[PDB]
């Protein structure tokens, strides 16, 4: 996360840490909770070549990684078919843990908008995870939980922006009506916080709008984050999760 700051203990208690075994079970991807057996990330981090499942678990939201971790197995890992590129789109997955989890205040799932919302400019949204605090510079221990509220920006006037400075010809698409742009020069997420939620306040409750996915670097100068547009997989989704 570049810019904002720790998030309170209270808050954002659907984040999860994806982590990969190694001299230590590392944190690489966030998730979410979207129902206490399932998690939602970006294809990218999981796919789209498979991994052995024994080799990744799940960290439900804690406050600093690794010092209280009580790591989670998976039992399945579930990429949407459609992906095998973060710029070409359906940067999604699922992945279904073993158990159950038990949810309460501190942990607990989030709620997936309906179909129908766009999430326009000027709606107040959250990206939050561990990633890098700046480009090719690692969030320092202790690893505090970041958050920063990022301003939307609506397809067209980002997908204009990432053709400035460019070859591409600006009839050739490169934010698809499947993503989402937000953040600015001073704030967005960052490799590490890929597959982490963007959250959007909307009549009172938070919604799930998107999904980390990619981006030219970290705050730079017409490059605004990419996010999956979740209410483009909401059939998908259901298809697995109850
Ligand atoms: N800040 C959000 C965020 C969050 C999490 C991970 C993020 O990046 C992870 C990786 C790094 N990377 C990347 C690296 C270098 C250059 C480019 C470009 C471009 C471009 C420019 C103009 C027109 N067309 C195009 Cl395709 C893309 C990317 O795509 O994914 C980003």
């Amino acid at each position: 996360i570049v810019g904002g700051q720790e998030a309170p203990r209270s808050k954002w208690p659907w984040q999860v840490s994806l982590r990969v075994h190694g001299p230590y079970w590392m944190h690489f991807c966030g998730g979410s909770l979207i129902h206490p057996q399932w998690v939602l990330t970006a294809a990218h981090c999981v796919g789209p070549d498979v991994k052995d499942l024994a080799a990744l678990r799940v960290q439900l939201r804690e406050q600093h990684l690794y010092y209280q971790d009580q790591l989670l197995p998976v039992s399945r890992i579930i990429v949407h078919p459609q992906f095998y590129t973060a710029q070409i789109g359906a940067d999604i997955a699922l992945l279904e843990l073993e158990e159950p989890v038990k949810v309460s205040s501190h942990v607990h799932t989030v709620t997936l908008p309906p179909a129908s919302e766009t999430f326009p400019p000027g709606m107040p949204c959250w990206v939050t995870g561990w990633g890098d605090v700046d480009n090719d510079e690692r969030l320092p221990p202790p690893f505090p939980l970041k958050q920063v509220k990022v301003p939307i920006m609506e397809n067209h006037i980002c997908d204009a922006k990432y053709h400035l400075g460019a070859y591409t010809g600006d009839d050739v698409r490169i934010v698809r009506d499947d993503m989402l742009c937000a953040g600015n020069t001073r704030r967005d997420s960052c490799q590490g916080d890929s597959g982490g939620p963007l959250v959007c306040k909307v009549n009172g409750t938070w919604l799930q709008a998107g999904v980390v996915s990619w981006g030219e670097g970290c705050a730079q100068p017409n490059r605004p984050g990419i996010y999956t547009r979740v209410t483009y997989y909401l059939d998908w989704i259901h298809h697995y999760v109850p």
